[PDB]
């Protein structure tokens, strides 16, 4: 389960959030496989709560309905399609699953849902799975509301309900089953692995359940024997009774210290500086680095109300957004998500972004096709941060630096920092506000050098700076605090 099962030589999966199936089938064909990309991180897949108060927010999608491939992304038909050009170009995909609950306890009963199946959350009643109050933790859980009201009973935040969520009852062999009937039709279609939604609010022991009852991973596109990749979303920043590591027996854990720190180090807040970044990984208390899955921002946190708050940076912070995402494809701690978002009307009052619900790009609740521009840029309120050369081009480097270790770390004891790993790459970061212009011992072979970053390597020419590796491996680096990039990227494949 620890395994990512991409092609060798692809290190990284992109989230790509509330995308379509076809757009998805089509960006694996004519971007994410030529670029290196190693998958695809996809929305939930089957049937949701369709939410018009507001309107199709984001959110109604981890509100499942059935098990129905059925949704604002596509259907069944699309879903198969999306799932075999990817795989044909030997691009992963992976599922988000929304295993721990049904939709909210206080929805209405009818039919709005995405493919229009009946549900009644007040009778517990989900004839399409079908799921009925039998199926539901209403008995067990011990709370005076029924929803959870406190993490220092770990008991009550598996048995009860999150936000109200109906929470399915994972201990029994019929619901475990039905979940593993949904997931093996998700496997046999040939996905490569899940997120386990709120996988906190789970027992580790019902997970296990669940995914001893999976098949072996499609047998056209993987090696027999294969078994789906597993990442649980945990989000646990310490302090409490549930620990990740009580889930590494299923998988590996999303690691929420890791953006959250990376944030605040890269804002410069907190007194944090980006030289303590030395010992970056578990030297920080972060999970072993083979459990973990890593990011900078996720769907949710992105948003600002996650965990860590305000010091997540995303796309909206775009310069020490690149720089964090830099430095993450770089480093060789965990296996590395990168973000795929849309905008949305950002409103803040009182340090609260009312627009935060905001549904992907949509007319009239249909998902706007995503469109590329020109320059391979992507319109229709797409932001498309794995198409900017700056982020694409370091989930290359993060391929061609592959299995190196981190070595030749430099810092001024602020904010400039520099690294290699192995032979095969460096990179250097200012984020202080003077300019950075050193000799840097770089690692790599003698030669020219283009910087990644600024530029791509074209036709035995460079677009962007070049930077010239002497024959000890020494290398002149000059950075501006005011450069619209403040870092600088080379590797094996960059060299002329
Ligand atoms: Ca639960
Ligand atoms: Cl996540």
């Amino acid at each position: 389960q620890y395994s990512p099962n991409t092609q060798q030589g692809r290190t990284s999966i992109v989230h790509l959030f509330e995308w379509r199936w076809v757009d998805i089938a089509l960006e694996c064909e004519r971007y994410l496989a030529p670029k290196g990309f190693g998958g695809v991180q996809v929305s939930p897949p089957n049937e949701n709560v369709a939410i018009y108060n507001p309107f199709r927010p984001w959110w109604e999608r981890y509100q499942p309905v059935s098990y129905k491939l059925c949704t604002r992304s596509g259907n069944e038909d699309e879903f198969r399609n999306m799932v075999t050009r990817c795989n044909n170009v030997g691009v992963r995909i992976y599922v988000d699953a929304v295993i721990n609950h049904m939709c909210g306890n206080a929805v209405s009963a009818g039919t709005s849902s995405t493919c229009g199946s009946y549900f009644n959350p007040g009778s517990r009643d989900f004839p399409a799975v079908p799921y009925s109050g039998w199926d539901f933790n209403d008995g067990k859980c011990k709370t005076g509301s029924g929803d959870i009201e406190n993490y220092n009973d770990a008991t009550q935040v598996r048995d009860c309900r999150l936000t109200g969520l109906l929470d399915l009852a994972l201990e029994k062999d019929y619901v475990r089953s039905k979940i593993a009937e949904y997931m093996n039709h998700l496997i046999d279609i040939g996905v490569a692995g899940f997120r386990l939604d709120a996988s906190k609010h789970m027992w580790p022991g019902d997970i296990k359940a669940i995914l001893d009852k999976l098949h072996n991973l499609n047998s056209n596109w993987f090696p027999a024997g294969s078994k789906p990749f597993i990442y649980q979303e945990v989000i646990d920043l310490g302090g409490e009774p549930i620990k990740s590591s009580d889930y590494f027996g299923n998988g590996r854990v999303t690691e929420f210290k890791y953006g959250a720190k990376l944030g605040t180090v890269i804002r410069k807040w907190n007194g944090e500086k980006m030289s303590y970044l030395k010992n970056w990984g578990e030297g920080w208390g972060f999970v072993p680095s083979d459990r973990a899955l890593v990011f900078v921002d996720n769907h949710d946190n992105q948003r600002g109300h996650g965990a860590g708050g305000a010091s997540i940076l995303t796309f909206w912070d775009a310069r020490l957004y690149k720089m964090a995402v830099g430095f993450m494809l770089a480093h060789p701690y965990g296996f590395t998500r990168v973000m795929s978002s849309y905008r949305w009307p950002r409103q803040f009052q009182n340090g609260n972004d009312v627009n935060d619900w905001v549904g992907p790009p949509n007319n009239n609740g249909v998902i706007k096709e995503v469109t590329i521009n020109p320059d391979t840029t992507c319109g229709n309120d797409w932001v498309c941060e794995h198409r900017w050369r700056q982020i694409r081009n370091m989930v290359i480097f993060r391929n061609v630096v592959d299995g190196q270790p981190f070595t030749n770390w430099y810092d001024n004891g602020s904010n400039q920092v520099a690294f290699g790993r192995g032979n095969r790459g460096f990179i250097v970061f200012n984020n202080d506000d003077w300019s950075f212009s050193l000799t840097l011992q770089t690692g790599l072979p003698a030669g020219t050098y283009c910087d990644v970053i600024s530029g791509d390597k074209i036709n035995g020419n460079c677009t962007g700076i070049k930077i010239y590796v002497s024959d000890d491996g020494k290398a002149h680096f000059s950075i501006s605090n005011s450069a619209e990039d403040p870092f600088i990227a080379i590797h094996a494949e960059s060299k002329l």
